[PDB]
């Protein structure tokens, strides 16, 4: 229509050399997640765009009956597809399925009962990596005032999004929106993956290209998925390259000004590749560099760059 959904994806299997993907329509709902309505307390919008908004509220007796917890709310707008409010749906299982972990944005619970679905989700306080860089980035003090970002604060991100990727990797899942748009900082400025594609404006977004069928980020994509609609683990180390390039800009658009072609596609898949970010270490950006092999098999692993980048962000003696 375009509708709502989220891309994730979960291999069963295996044996092709095909992959054939979990059916989330066939996934059963848990009800252990159900949670009463009425014991939200909803504040602020976080972020509002076409297919519904993902709102900031206060859970009352989750986990815990005196338990006072801000939580992260993700809902469909009162005119839902009809289903949307099953990828909605889909959602929530894929997600229950995966189980939790530090570095991803875990679900908390949901609201299935007494009105539209509702999704809990942990809270960011934060909000998204992207917007975080660009306003420490900014020259105007009004606005951002605190400690300057240091070499540090951007292996520290780069890390613990690494080491989400490489627990769904783990787990058989692939992202497919690995991108700073979609990383969500908790306490401490950690980083947390997950998709907040509700929050945007999907249609007024030029990172999101018409590729025949649907609506793609084709700048944070592997020539094989353009291709070809081959996606994998190392497709997303693809995306994790240009997640690099996102953070050690500051924030800078992918590709800069470049006409998303053609061509820039063949290009890319001829093995073009953007020059070293202005505050990318040069160690760093052979890292990047690794992630664009045009061999997938060459591509590094999420655990291997986390590991590495843990390892360069230990002071010294």
């Amino acid at each position: 229509k375009p509708k709502y959904q989220v891309r994730w994806k979960i291999i069963e299997s295996y044996e092709g050399n095909s992959y054939t993907f979990i059916d989330p329509t066939q996934l059963p709902y848990n009800e252990k997640w159900e949670f009463p309505r009425n014991n939200l307390q909803f504040g602020k919008t976080l972020g509002a765009g076409a297919f519904g908004k993902v709102v900031e509220a206060t859970a009352f007796g989750l986990g815990k009956e005196d338990a006072v917890l801000k939580v992260a709310v993700k809902m469909l707008k009162s005119t839902a597809h009809a289903d949307e409010k099953e990828a909605l749906m889909s959602e929530l299982k894929i997600m229950s399925h995966l189980g939790q972990h530090e570095n991803i944005v875990n679900l908390l619970g949901a609201c299935t009962h007494g009105g539209p679905v509702l999704v809990i989700t942990e809270y960011c306080c934060y909000g998204d990596l992207l917007n975080f860089l660009r306003r420490k980035a900014e020259a105007d003090l009004d606005k951002e005032d605190g400690r300057p970002l240091e070499l540090r604060d951007l292996l520290h991100f780069s890390s613990q999004v690494a080491q989400g990727m490489a627990f769904l990797a783990s787990k058989n899942c692939i992202h497919r929106d690995v991108a700073a748009r979609n990383v969500l900082l908790t306490n401490g400025h950690v980083a947390k993956i997950g998709d907040f594609g509700l929050a945007r404006d999907i249609m007024n977004d030029s990172n999101y290209i018409v590729k025949g069928n649907a609506r793609l980020p084709v700048k944070w994509m592997a020539p094989e998925s353009i291709f070809d609609c081959v996606y994998t683990v190392q497709s997303d180390v693809w995306s994790y390259g240009i997640l690099l390039w996102e953070i050690f800009s500051l924030g800078l658009n992918p590709y800069p000004g470049i006409l998303v072609n053609s061509k820039f596609y063949k290009l890319v898949k001829d093995g073009y590749q953007m020059a070293q970010p202005a505050f990318a270490p040069k160690n760093i950006y052979s890292i990047m560099q690794a992630c664009w092999a045009l061999e997938p098999t060459h591509r590094p692993t999420f655990q291997q760059i986390c590991s590495f980048l843990q390892e360069q962000a230990q002071e010294d003696r």
